[PDB]
RNA sequence: GGCAGAAGCUGCCUCUUCGGAGGCAGUUUCUGCC
């Protein structure tokens, strides 16, 4: 089961399996004449997730909902 | 003695091609390493 959000729990699992921490990247290759958005990509060992936001502390939190379903914590 | 990771609730700033973008804190909780 769980006792935390998909974000704090994900960060906490990496420390319990004698690993370190996740790794995160900014994409934002977008450039449409009437649409823009933040776009984030994270990696946890052999798999990745994506999310969007309005700053570097708000895109990271939206991808978290997928970060368990990508490596086997669904 | 020193180092590392994340968020619940609440609050703030700057830019805007008028699509929207860029950025933070306060308060409270959990975890790892030498």
């Amino acid at each position: 089961g769980s006792h935390m959000n998909p974000i704090s729990r994900l960060a906490q699992i990496q420390q319990a399996k004698k690993e370190k921490e996740p790794e995160y990247t900014l994409l934002t290759e977008r450039g449409l004449p009437r649409r823009r958005e933040f776009v984030m990509q994270v990696k946890v060992g052999n798999h990745t997730a994506e999310g969007t936001g309005t700053n570097k502390k708000v895109a990271k939190r939206n991808a978290a909902e997928n970060m368990l379903e990508i490596l086997g914590f669904k």
